[PDB]
């Protein structure tokens, strides 16, 4: 039993049984009793080490505990956990020294009940999950089984946070490789939060580093404002402002209202959405023609300032193809329909972005080559035909943005000025590992690729979308498809897990827009209310893949996103502790309250 006091904390750690606590401001947390770190393959204790060793160090940095464990058949790693000088934190390094996974730190105990003492998740726009929350949450019922980089873990970071008001932050230095694991069972007194780390390539290759900030006098507002400050301390929060000087088009999308349709639809047989009754259903057209007089009318309507995302405008038809998403389709217009349209929504002061996709690599592209394919880690090439195009294997980012540029070259030689363009899944789904030789790839180097992907159409004066909104894509991505809370992306019969708070806009509102679902749900929640309190763009169509009183709706989620988009998101409170009743607040000032019973707001 070693114990360490610096700089105001004070960190213990049992020589024997591994478990460790941190204190500091008279708080105590703990390694929950009967969670061991594990080892993975094919379920290891780090204690079930033949040889383990603990050295007590103090360095010029800070102080800690070192140990080197081996044995297990041969397998050596280390760990070090030690207090940093000069702030306060608890820093926990793993370390190959030479497996499936590694979940190490083991949990912090936070059992139980007193549902004012919660869980902050970062499974897309936040989860505020409260300990007594009815619901079971678990990994399983996260996206990407709660992997960081991803839809299941938008930032890369999780915190806990007691009715004391003292909370601890966890933040993953090493994301790339990671990902957070939940148990918070049904009604449950407790919520026991973990991370975990997978090998890149097969090996744990690179140290994996965990940093805890001890935090008291403590809001969920304050735990993002400390991974804020964490990231712009490392040059990655890439604000709309510092975009805009570089592209001031940025400007231009505020206030937008945003338009989701499309022109060729065309499932392939082999698809999972292929069904034999009937055709027609299997193939759909709309023309360029349909889609300028859908624009024009919208116009004429009082719609107002629009951005018109436009799926399945390629030959082979919306899903079919990729990377070889040429020509613009011709039985809706060719290249001509397509200028002719584009033209046409200049002329009338709207903005325009193409759906592409570069990820997804069809058997069925006119260059499908096997050789350019992801190979896993045990050599093989990954294959499904979940969507329309077909049977399909994944394009290795490291050749991704050979295709953007010689893809979007041809749409510019043929007069199409895109404003924005849509890269879909990279900012949804995790990168790839890929083992070919040819094009070897780790999961940050893609990553990279992806960013090299957006930037890109960024050195081209167009603006950067995709699909969901990783903070990995922050310094590249200007806009998204959405940047919802989890709960939208189920049906609303579905169980909740737990208070939607804006964990993400709290930390990235003023360096990433998005347009927001306009629903109203019967016998329940408008999603509009939603939209104003993450102060961003509406919605006015939205055409699934696979107006009536809008537009007046619309304008007023419009008129408050041109004062505000580009500011700080600098607080959101629950109204008198009710988790109905929210209220966020801008940089200047502004405002919005949200009534979840009443149904109402307050600009
Ligand atoms: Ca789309
Ligand atoms: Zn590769």
């Amino acid at each position: 039993m070693m114990q360490f006091t610096m700089s105001g904390t004070m960190l213990r750690f049992d020589e024997t049984t591994l478990r460790f606590s941190f204190s500091r401001d008279g708080a105590t947390w703990s390694g929950c009793d009967g969670i061991e770190p594990q080892l993975t393959r094919e379920s290891f204790s780090f204690a079930g080490a033949a040889t383990v060793t603990h050295e007590r160090i103090e360095t010029g940095t800070g102080v800690g505990v070192r140990s080197v464990f081996a044995g297990f058949a041969d397998y050596a790693f280390e760990t070090y956990i030690w207090i940093e000088r000069s702030s306060g934190d608890v820093l926990c390094e793993w370390v190959p020294l030479r497996i499936d996974r590694v979940l190490w730190p083991a949990p912090l105990s936070f059992d139980r009940a007193d549902a004012h003492d919660v869980t902050l998740i970062t499974h897309e726009q936040g989860v505020m999950i409260p300990n007594s929350w009815p619901t079971e949450v678990g990994t399983d019922a996260v996206s990407f089984g709660g992997r960081f980089e991803t839809a299941g873990g938008y930032m890369p970071w999780f915190a806990q946070l007691r009715s004391d008001g003292h909370a601890y932050i966890a933040i993953c230095e090493t994301p790339w490789n990671a990902g957070y694991d939940i148990d918070h069972p049904a009604g449950g007194p407790y919520t026991h939060v973990g991370m975990w780390f997978e090998p890149s390539l097969g090996r744990m290759d690179y140290r994996r580093v965990v940093r805890y900030r001890l935090l008291d006098h403590a809001d969920h507002t304050a735990i993002c404002k400390t991974y804020r400050a964490y990231v712009n301390e490392r040059g990655r929060l890439r604000t709309l402002a510092e975009k805009a000087a570089r592209n001031p088009s940025v400007r231009d999308l505020l206030g937008r209202s945003w338009v989701h349709v499309g022109i060729k639809t065309n499932v392939q047989p082999d698809s999972s959405f292929y069904d034999p009754a009937q055709p027609g259903k299997n193939d759909s057209l709309v023309t360029f023609a349909q889609r300028e007089r859908q624009m024009r009318t919208l116009h004429e309507m009082g719609a107002g300032r629009l951005y018109l995302h436009l799926d399945g405008w390629a030959q082979p038809g919306y899903d079919n193809g990729h990377p070889d998403y040429l020509p613009a389709c011709r039985e809706a217009g060719g290249w001509k329909g397509m200028k002719s349209l584009i033209d046409a929504c200049h002329e009338q002061g709207d903005l325009f972005g193409t759906h592409d996709q570069y990820r997804d690599y069809y058997f069925a592209a006119r260059t499908f080559d096997p050789r350019n394919a992801i190979r896993l880690a045990d050599g093989t090439m990954p294959e499904h035909a979940m969507w329309a195009g077909g049977r399909q294997t994944y394009l290795c980012a490291e050749l991704a943005p050979d295709y953007v540029r010689r893809n979007f070259s041809e749409i510019a030689t043929h007069g199409i000025v895109l404003d924005c363009a849509y890269l879909d899944v990279f900012t949804c789904n995790e990168g790839d590992e890929c083992s070919h030789p040819e094009h070897r790839m780790t999961r940050r180097e893609c990553y990279e690729r992806r960013a090299e992907c957006f930037e890109y159409l960024l050195a081209h004066g167009i603006l950067t979308s995709s699909e969901e909104v990783s903070d990995w894509a922050v310094p590249s991505l200007v806009f998204c498809h959405y940047a919802p809370y989890d709960f939208q992306m189920r049906s609303p019969d579905a169980p909740r897990h737990g208070i939607p708070v804006p964990l993400y806009n709290l930390v990235y509102h003023d360096c990433v827009i998005q347009p927001w679902m306009m629903d109203r749900v019967a016998g329940g929640d408008d999603y509009m209310l939603y939209a104003l309190l993450n102060g961003g763009a509406p919605y006015l169509i939205r055409d699934a893949a696979y107006t009536e009183n809008d537009i007046e709706r619309c304008a007023v989620v419009a008129g408050l996103h041109r004062r505000v988009g580009m500011q700080e998101l600098v607080r959101h409170d629950l109204v008198g502790g009710d988790p109905l009743v929210q209220r966020s607040v801008f940089a200047d000032g502004t405002a919005v309250t949200c009534d979840f019973h009443a149904q109402t707001y307050e600009v």
